């Protein structure tokens, strides 16, 4: 309600750009010394997107423990996320090492491998059952088990094997294929339909490690996804939509990784998604079916 009131006031004042810039100005600035070491230059996709030292994920290797990935630990909401860049051709083994070591069950990919004529992410998972991937540097094997292809997203079941111990784990890969870089989803319905698909899988459950979320830089689309999820979880705990301060939650998230939410319209969309999702949180379970229809997933 208060969230809806502010939305209307910002929309009427046409002040989303000013609100968004205020977030950028107030956001945390912490050191990223490890990310900027010369030996790690080729492990970073973007010069101006780096993990803070205090929240970076460490690989459990003695050689070089660096990956461009951050642990977003939301204490009040009691949920954690790992946000990371789209893997590079030389960091795909590191990426799956992180998934293994952090005990994650789900990977959420919000970008395509090719966007706007450029390569934004390595092809880090297998596309055919019979052509598995072996990451020799990290001693992992990855096999495609099945895939459920919808109109604007695909869910894949993967098997990740630790070749050292022969232990295997099911990984669920949620690929949103129609969300443009520096853009927004087609509608709140299409976004929420996808988010609750991830939730229903158990990939966000506290009995698993943190879900891994990435786009190309791991801040814009990735930040929008986690902001909406965290706001809806906070609302769920109290059944109180007016108790959720979206800008305060975003500033809290930005303590753990820089640059979350990359445009003013992504911030506006985050409000829209949370305002619409509140319908389900506050007890209208039928709205989930409506989102599925409006998403045209079939």
């Amino acid at each position: 309600m208060e969230m809806e009131k502010e939305f209307e006031q910002i929309d009427k004042s046409g002040s989303w750009a000013a609100i968004y810039q205020d977030i950028r100005h107030e956001a945390s600035d912490f050191p990223c010394r490890v990310a900027k070491l010369p030996k790690n230059k080729n492990r970073n996709r973007y010069r101006d997107v780096s993990p803070f030292d205090h929240s970076r994920i460490k690989l459990h290797e003695e050689d070089n423990d660096y990956i461009n990935a951050s642990l977003i630990k939301m204490e009040e909401a009691q949920r954690s996320y790992i946000l990371t860049q789209g893997p590079l051709p030389n960091t795909c083994g590191h990426f799956w090492e992180m998934v293994w070591e952090q005990k994650s069950r789900g990977v959420v990919m919000l970008n395509r491998v090719m966007e706007k004529g450029s390569l934004k992410c390595a092809q880090y998972w297998p596309q055919k059952e019979e052509k598995e991937m072996i990451f020799e540097d990290t001693n992992l094997k990855l096999t495609l088990i099945s895939e459920d292809i919808k109109s604007y997203y695909t869910v894949r079941q993967l098997e990740l094997e630790n070749l050292t111990t022969q232990e295997t784990r099911e990984i669920l890969h949620f690929h949103y294929t129609t969300w443009p870089a520096f853009g927004v989803p087609e509608s709140p319905a299409s976004f929420l339909n996808f988010l609750f698909k991830v939730r229903e899988s158990g990939s966000l459950s506290p009995e698993h490690g943190p879900v891994v979320v990435h786009c190309s830089a791991g801040i814009g689309r990735s930040g929008t996804f986690c902001l909406a999820d965290t706001c809806l979880l906070l609302m769920d705990k109290r059944k109180d939509p007016s108790s959720v301060d979206i800008k305060k939650v975003l500033l809290e998230m930005r303590k753990f990784r820089m640059g979350l939410i990359a445009t003013a319209d992504q911030l506006r969309f985050s409000y829209l998604a949370v305002i619409e999702g509140a319908k389900f949180i506050m007890g209208d379970s039928s709205v989930q079916d409506q989102w599925k229809e409006l998403s045209h997933e079939a």
